[PDB]
């Protein structure tokens, strides 16, 4: 089989709602073993009867990207317990602040699970971008910002560990049903609809099936890239 | 009496140019897949071996001839496959032309004739079921040079502008548009490979996974993306 | 300077050509704008009389190789090789044949004024991008595709004739004012004028003054470039 | 393109492009604030200004500390009046890119109170000259270019509306200090990549900043505007 993830342990952030969620269910259903994490207790709870539900493997844990401290124990907690994460989705004015922290918090997680992929020779590091919804200038400039820094970053991040046999790649989505688009005005709703070629929003397990191809032994050769997954809408 | 439990299933897939590398890598993997192909060659002893190949990995379909600069031929072809095998819902543009068929301008606007010509074809199929796929290969970094380098970089973007706004155009009635933009690809050797973070060529195996991918329903909120398979060389 | 240099303007007679056609003149050039039509050319010929440039109006189509052929040998014969060049001559399913024959213009134009060019070892070609034009969604999508066509094409031609001390760049207007966008409701302008960071509609001038700058010397470096001047919306 | 009656502050302005920016905003008639890291520098930048006809000065600036750049900006504004255009040019990728943008954000904010106030301004990044390099040298350089043009273009966003514009310049290989010290397969290898088939000099950079700090780049913002040769790398 090409599309088995049989024998691996994922771990993905933010996995208690939504396109996490989803991302948590498929990498499950193709076999591997899952970690979801929130900020939470509840949340962690949540993510570990979500999995049970469905049939999976794995755990919910509570993590903070934000904090080194965090980091360190969950990784460690994980390796002791379960193995070593060769899989790792990254889901988890104000433009400049909102990036920088991101970009942190994705180096901080990613360069953590590295010794991991390093020493098996092997590797999947994907990360997800913020979806698209809030309107005028600043909805755009936080969104457009956000997708560049990950684009960069993803791209920085492949090159330097590329001879390891380890891929980092990026998922850019555009307007999804989630919670929060799910609670915008109609006018929105209908503005943005318009300029979407399949003139729908994207489910969150369409998302997921993305991610899960890109951590399959298929996608191999795939590196460095950010794979727009939005219906044909695409806002820089 | 057998039906097989493979995502493309039920489907007839077209893929132009399948008698050697990239190609046949593609019409063998959307077979491996479960789809009736329909591999094409621009001369009867091409079309003659894709038939063999077909038939030697158990993969229903045939072999056809096909000349994508010319509209009797691509209706003709069109026609036959309706006749004797169903609508092709999946196409597979991979036979571009190259230099060795001033230079750049020539190549780039033939080959987008050939797919536009291709594409606007099978669409009236598509249109009818209300669904779709197609899916545009670029062209291998070939020369070394410079030259080489423009012709490259002007081929890709042409083929990025055209697949968005192809992508655009047909969106609403549930066909996507994708592109794959290879990079370096098996069929002074280690300069290159320093240039290559995963320090590898790419098989034409993992160009076709990418295509079988993009051709499922996994896929279906993807379009108007080009999606780079180049083990993290990027040149533009 | 520009001085004693003289400079091809295509469809010079209103708007973005017209005001690039006087503020070459103001830099000093002799200037050579163009119509389809003998009345354009006669007002060509009246404006630049006008505003005190010398020069002339013609009657071009970028369309055939001869009247193109006709009119360049017309400038020798009169007024001297033209070393700067400025092409500015140009429902969801239109798009490729505007974009098809806009870069084969293009090309056309651009091949037959490089052999002069190429002789003095100096050369200036500008590209100027449509404006957005009509609007909604094929709007949107001849935009995209237009400009997109645009960059991949003046990035291509400058590879090829950098050698030579020709430089080739572009320019890509976002909203101006002009007879198209004049006429929308007033909700159209308010909705578009709340996509524009700077608030307004640009002026033609605004266009011409880049333009001026990319003739210059000080341009020198300067190829296969894009200048975008859309007041911060971009679209692509 | 007078840009008489305005004061232009230039970090980086002691060598090479900083330098011939600082020199053709004084040309163009601004008065010329170019910075440097030390005492000596700042010297220096004051004696090429008063050799080349300038007015202005050099002063001593380290745009990664907040109380430098907030005391700064309080000297221009107590000798010379507010700088309504600045040009910003003064493992390891990530920290560099990181700091880099630190260093433009805290900048760029910090002189737009005085641009918010005349509802005016001119904020031009000057990019990272290439070359500098090995694996390593590209990623860096990539890098930092993406997160430039990113960062340029989120920037003008924010003020746009109060006609303050935000561009970029991203140089290709260009004739410098730094440059001319390259190993010479480097040099050559790099010449064999570039369409005009010559280095640019940084004179050719300035002319582009110059255009850009002008009344008639007002419709240009969220640009980066390669300088390069022809020589594109991504
Ligand atoms: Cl805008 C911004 C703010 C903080 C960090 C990055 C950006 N934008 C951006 N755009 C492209 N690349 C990067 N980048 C790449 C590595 C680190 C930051 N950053
Ligand atoms: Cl003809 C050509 C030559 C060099 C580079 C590009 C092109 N054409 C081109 N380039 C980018 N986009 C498009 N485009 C988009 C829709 C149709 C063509 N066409
Ligand atoms: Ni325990």
């Amino acid at each position: 089989q090409s599309m088995s993830l049989q024998g691996k342990v994922a771990l993905v952030t933010g996995a208690s709602r939504g396109i996490g969620q989803a991302i948590a269910l498929e990498l499950g259903r193709l076999g591997a073993v899952v970690i979801g994490t929130a900020t939470s207790a509840s949340g962690a709870e949540k993510i570990a009867e979500t999995l049970k539900a469905n049939g999976v493997e794995g755990a919910g844990l509570v993590l903070d990207v934000s904090s080194d401290e965090s980091v360190a124990a969950t990784l460690e907690h994980i390796q002791q317990h379960l193995g070593q994460p060769l899989i790792v989705v990254n889901n988890a004015d104000e433009w400049f602040d909102v990036v920088n922290t991101n970009l942190n918090s994705l180096y901080r997680l990613s360069k953590a699970v590295l010794r991991g992929m390093t020493k098996a020779r092997w590797g999947r590091i994907i990360n997800i971008g913020s979806v698209v919804g809030a309107m005028g200038n600043a909805g755009q400039t936080n969104y457009a910002a956000a997708k560049a820094g990950l684009e960069g970053f993803t791209r920085a991040l492949a090159r330097e560990v590329g001879s390891r046999a380890i891929t980092v790649n990026a998922v850019a989505p555009g307007f999804i049903d989630t919670d929060m688009t799910r609670e915008l005005p109609e006018a929105q709703r209908e503005a943005l609809l318009g300029q979407i070629p399949l003139g729908r929003l994207g489910q969150a397990e369409e998302i997921a099936k993305v991610v899960g191809f890109l951590a399959s032994d298929g996608a191999a050769y795939v590196t460095g890239a950010t794979v727009p997954v939005n219906g044909g809408m695409y806002m820089s």
